């Protein structure tokens, strides 16, 4: 029985160059508090709260969003890390309940009648989207929310069912439940930009777009294996391919780590096929694919500044790669 | 040297799902005829050719328990999508975006919409009698499909535009919607009079069942239609995907997507058995879906046999002997 294991080196290999939004320390401050009061946290979730640094995160995927883009984009990031935390606690039943609130409140803030804290922080910050986001963007994210919804019910599923799902379930399902895709659509919004459908539904869009989530997402498996193995959630990678394929646990790691190289290859791959829309919607491309590479060195540098992954040795983490396994909520003996 | 012929892998003598047949389909078939004939214009020869599709008989075998109102909105709208398929064969990516906006635009607002397109003019026809009484669920589900189903067959006509042949893994998950059967499954609510609820349709277990379905649809498509899709070496097909991208011969390509085929339909009676329970009315109104999914499978394989479309006038006869006689190509292969 393992006691540890070694990160597999991500972050020394992707040169794209690390950028940071000249307004983060105030935005992030800023929409801390609006977390706090919103989702009414009191500790000790509050003092886990303020060592999450989303808004810094925030700050390296959408470096050149202005300071009003960036704090709806922020708003958004701290909410959807408080859903995901809120929703690893709940039942099938209830997830629907709450996909049902908040994407009332999307929708139709004016007229959606909702007094539920996601909801409530639902119509805040996208009631500010709403007043800049092209009509595109704005339905890409509601309805990748909804997806990101419909998923995370057959995780709860899953959950209740103490079932680890097979490999390729497990992918189609977790380019879902990751929330990379509506955080693409804020890319969009947060650039000024809304592409046309024959644009970001070509091909090769949909498929750089698909590398990125798979990089952040797959990546995330590896750095939030250690706090989720805690309560044997089996929604990573890692328990699937050890189950599916009898790896051990570096085993499974290293394939994880290798799948991480491969589709940063792809992304890149796809950008040379990119095709030509003229001079206009190209730049727009190229700001979007900006972004996307943005997600891809923001959040596999932030992982180490946060507290969620790693705690206090974050830093340090980054350097020697030896992570030691959190205590299980429940031995695995018992 | 090359095949002139192949041998059709047995679809139709195990599945043992009872075919039914809808009492109105012959009066509802000819009528929706003769409203497609008049929507898409239709002159020689290929008014001729649609003669001999009947979508209305196979409607009424997927769709058995559908009234005469619901089952003539269900048959306008399979003549209509062949016809659109068929047209769009022959549209580039730009056009095939332009189709898709005025179909998408007609079904959103299917009285209002200021068209004078046949595509957009069909569509208000046949669904602003759709929207007569289907529920808001299978109505966005009719819709959102339809606008997955123009992107993917976008992405179609990109492929054939660039000589493509695309990979398997790539194939498989676009052509789950170039296929149009997720509208077909909205169908099934709307001619049910039922509207399920999204924790129920979106449950893992029933999107199983309805992919499963598709598969099974769309493979055994591949196998039916690779004689006349291969006439103008149309690539979007699992049998030439196969050959290609493993390099299998012709009749291997063929029997391992005769594989797949009896694979699906054992995954659709594997995620059968395991449905939920939502309670006595909801899980009545999933096994009348479910139902649907079933009459789907063994409809479509019957019809493929008694269509011209894939065998002219000899399906019976191929239903029987199984063997495929290679169409000539367009243009030589080896021209
Ligand atoms: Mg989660
Ligand atoms: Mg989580
Ligand atoms: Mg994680
Ligand atoms: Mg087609
Ligand atoms: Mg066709
Ligand atoms: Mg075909």
């Amino acid at each position: 029985a393992p006691t540890k294991f070694i990160l597999p080196d991500l972050v020394s290999d992707c040169t794209y160059p690390l950028l940071l939004n000249d307004n983060c320390e105030p935005v992030a401050r800023a929409s801390e508090q609006w977390l706090i009061a919103g989702a009414r946290l009191q500790e000790p979730r509050r003092t886990k709260f303020m060592g999450l640094l989303a808004g810094e995160l925030t700050a390296a995927c959408y470096p050149h969003a202005d300071a009003s883009h960036l704090r709806v984009c922020v708003d958004f990031m701290n909410w959807l890390f408080n859903m995901d935390d809120w929703l690893d606690d709940f039942d099938v039943d209830d997830t629907w309940g709450m996909r049902h609130c908040c994407l009332g409140a999307f929708r139709d803030p004016v007229g959606f009648e909702t007094d539920k804290l996601g909801g409530l922080m639902s119509k805040s910050f996208f009631s500010r989207f709403r007043q800049d986001g092209g009509p595109g963007c704005t339905e890409r994210f509601i309805h990748t929310m909804d997806l990101f919804f419909i998923a995370v019910a057959q995780q709860a599923g899953d959950r209740a069912n103490g079932i680890t799902p097979d490999l390729e379930s497990y992918i189609t399902v977790r380019r879902d439940t990751s929330g990379c895709k509506p955080c693409f659509a804020l890319i969009e919004y947060a650039a000024g930009i809304d592409l046309p459908d024959h644009v970001i539904y070509h091909p090769t869009l949909a498929a750089m777009e698909e590398a990125t989530n798979d990089l952040v997402t797959w990546s995330n498996d590896i750095f939030s294996y250690n706090k989720e193995q805690v309560t044997d959630d089996t929604h990573n990678m890692i328990p699937v391919l050890m189950r599916e394929r009898g790896l051990d646990l570096q085993g499974a790691v290293d394939f994880v780590g290798r799948l991480c190289k491969g589709t940063i290859e792809r992304f890149e791959t796809e950008r040379a096929r990119l095709p030509s829309w003229g001079p206009e919607l190209d730049a727009q491309v190229q700001t979007y694919i900006e972004g996307l590479q943005n997600w891809i060195v923001g959040s596999l540098h932030w992982s180490f500044d946060s507290h969620r992954y790693f705690g206090k040795d974050g830093h340090a983490v980054k350097k020697h790669r030896i992570v030691k396994l959190l205590p299980k909520r429940v031995p695995q003996q018992a």
